[PDB]
């Protein structure tokens, strides 16, 4: 029954969508160790977001499924009878899921502890990680978009998916000929606005562009929005995430009765402070939780922030240089042969990352029997699942196929690079697969990937739901 499987994968990979593409395709039975299929299994290829497989596993080895993350507020000593302090410090230690509501709960504490006036300045301290915001080889033109957000120890995360280092922009039409109305979202009062957008007659054509020009903190909107259009929203990144955390904090403080009168900016706790009074603090959910929004939606910031967290754990240094050696070490300690690997970031954004399909599958079986196997597999998207927090980036793929509800896999797509790698649990054995595509001209070969994953589910003894 095994040559039929091979013949079919061989035919599927004949698709014209794979014209001039190197493809790495490996299938292995996790029970026996048997190699069911293998083509260019040792070719070194760009991973895109499949690299999070490696990061996620290392964060569980190094940090533990139990790990949470802290933020706090500090002044030189407690407030007194007048209710005054001098300077104040918001201090972040790598929480990738700090909401504006968390900032507000910490402002209430600062007030509930006797403060009524910050007489000096408010500072945002993100010194737990270094201030290298972007990887060397990320592309400048990409910097406005949430996947390319800058990297800090203190960052405010937006929405239920926890997109870090961004603000939501909204553009609402006026009457034909009047300017459009632009909201900066959270970055209101922080980011500059260059609004050049206009409202066009009803039913005309939407030509709206939302930008942050390279090396500014300006949201520039150009174009027309039709008078009858639905209002448009976009997530855009800001410069210096921690500075916006600070801005949002003084608003929170001001809202909870505390009256900040100095300015706002970056800076670390002075160190000529002996017994800093901590006036408020927050703790995130445990890393097993945080792994869900991270892995289902392929959050890049989470991945980088977990890398610099790993570098603090192994080496006292919140750095890529250090945390990437941390990831490589954790992978080794796990049983994975890392010869094929080049590690240049944790998210997969960087085109200086290299894996082989054999390596992915090694990790898959290694992470299969690890103590944390179930928390690791519960975070991988499941094929065909409607609910965004079960289906993730696979919710709209493979519905009504043998693979629906069954296949757990990580995705990842850029220009010229696409991958799908994960598990196929069945009666005919627990399978492990990795499809890595490099060099194609059209759209990503998502259908070729779905097609193989479905054949594998059929192989493992599955049928389409009807
Ligand atoms: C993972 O692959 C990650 N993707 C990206 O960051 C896309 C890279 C775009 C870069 C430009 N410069 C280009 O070259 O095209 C996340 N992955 C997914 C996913 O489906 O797995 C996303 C939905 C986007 S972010
Ligand atoms: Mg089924």
């Amino acid at each position: 029954r095994l040559t039929e499987l091979r013949e079919d994968i061989d035919a599927i990979l004949e698709d014209p969508a794979l014209e001039g593409a190197v493809s790495g395709v490996v299938v292995v039975d996790t029970a026996t160790g048997e190699e069911l299929y293998s083509r260019d299994g040792g070719e070194q290829l760009l991973p895109a977001s499949n690299m999070k497989l490696f990061t996620a596993a290392a964060a569980l080895e190094v940090l533990g499924a139990d790990h949470s993350f802290g933020t706090e507020v500090a002044a030189e000593s407690a407030p007194g009878r007048r209710g005054e302090v001098q300077d104040l410090y918001l201090v972040g230690r790598g929480d990738p899921t700090l909401s504006a509501e968390d900032l507000d709960a910490m402002a209430a504490e600062v007030a509930a502890s006797g403060v009524r006036t910050v007489r000096g300045d408010l500072y945002a301290d993100d010194t737990w990680f270094d201030s290298e915001r972007l990887v060397d080889d990320w592309w400048p033109e990409d910097e406005p978009y949430a996947y390319s957000a800058q990297i800090s120890a203190l960052t405010v995360a937006h929405g239920e998916r926890f997109d870090t280092g961004v603000t939501e922009v909204s553009v609402t039409p006026a009457a034909e000929g009047e300017p459009a109305d632009v909201d900066l979202g959270a970055a209101e009062g922080y980011a500059e606005l260059d609004n050049r957008a206009v409202t066009g007659a009803a039913g005309s054509a939407n030509t709206l562009v939302i930008d942050r020009p390279v090396g500014t903190n300006t949201i520039a909107v150009t174009g027309s929005l039709p008078a009858d259009a639905a209002p448009v929203t976009a997530l855009r990144t800001v410069d210096e995430p921690a500075a916006l955390a600070g801005h949002l904090f003084e608003e929170a403080l001001e809202s909870n009765g505390v009256t900040v009168k100095g300015d706002v900016g970056l800076g670390g706790v002075p160190a000529d402070w002996q017994d800093a009074e901590v006036l408020a603090d927050h703790t995130s959910a445990e890393l097993s939780e945080i792994l869900v929004p991270f892995m289902k939606f392929s959050n890049n910031g989470h991945a980088e922030m977990l890398v610099k967290s790993i570098g603090q754990e192994t080496a006292g240094a919140g750095t890529w240089d250090a945390g990437l050696v941390g990831v490589e070490e954790a992978l080794s300690g796990l049983g994975v042969d890392t010869a094929g690997l080049v590690l240049n970031d944790g998210s997969g954004l960087s085109r200086g990352n290299l894996v082989t399909a054999d390596t992915v599958v090694d990790l898959l079986g290694q992470a299969g029997s690890a103590p944390w196997a179930q928390t690791w597999s519960a975070s991988l998207p499941v094929a065909g699942e409607s609910d965004p927090f079960v289906g993730g980036t696979l919710a709209n793929r493979m519905r009504g196929t043998a693979a629906e509800g069954v296949v757990e896999a990580k995705t990842g797509t850029m220009s010229g690079v696409s991958a799908l790698s994960g598990y196929v649990p069945g009666p005919e054995g627990e399978l492990a697969f990795s499809i890595v595509n490099n060099g194609h001209s059209g759209p990503a070969p998502l259908a070729v990937q779905d097609a193989i994953a479905v054949r594998l589910a059929e192989y493992a003894g599955h049928q389409a739901p009807e």
